[PDB]
């Protein structure tokens, strides 16, 4: 059901667009979401992925965190997907501002690994301070499920497409 997707490898799609807009159309069986180990979704990809579901996430996500204590770096939790998606995979990626370690990255994209099909964005990314190349790159040599990139930025879509 995915659509306007660039081809990049044998399993990994990109495209420029709004991965809240794309997850109400295709409506996937799992959207990944760029978390921190406290599910806390305040900014970023999952502060507009809460935003989405009227703030539902958040509270399932605070209820997850009482119950289990909060994820390692690298590491996921698999909930509920709201009115975005089947599930939403929970991924904390590296925090290159909180001075995390970027070889964790390689670890946080194995989690695709346990899933068919995912409609995600770039970890570690944006506000996460990483250099989206490098993140691409782990990305395409990790993932061996399909993978659909949502990356917003036109200027760095463009950038990531030509680099590639
Ligand atoms: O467009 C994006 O998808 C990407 N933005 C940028 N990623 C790097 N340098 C950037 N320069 C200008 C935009 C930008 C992104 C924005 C928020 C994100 C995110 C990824 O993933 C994790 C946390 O939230």
């Amino acid at each position: 059901s995915f659509s306007g997707y660039l081809k990049l490898t044998d399993n990994v799609y990109i495209k420029n667009a709004d991965i809240v807009e794309e997850a109400k159309k295709v409506k996937p069986t799992v959207v990944v979401n760029a978390a921190n180990v406290y599910l806390k979704h305040g900014g970023g990809v999952a502060g507009a992925l809460n935003k989405a579901t009227n703030n539902a996430m958040q509270v399932e996500s605070d209820d997850y965190i009482a119950t289990n204590g909060p994820l390692k770096v690298g590491g996921s939790c698999v909930l509920s997907g709201h009115n975005l998606a089947k599930h939403c995979l929970h991924v904390v990626g590296p925090n290159v501002n909180k001075g995390e370690d970027i070889q964790l990255l390689k670890s946080a994209y194995e989690n695709f690994n346990q899933h068919e099909v995912l409609l995600a964005p770039l970890l570690s990314a944006g506000i996460f301070g990483a250099d989206p190349i490098h993140s691409l790159r782990v990305c395409v040599d990790t993932v061996r499920t399909n993978v659909y990139l949502a990356v917003f930025d036109k200027n760095l879509y463009d950038k990531l497409v030509s680099s590639f």
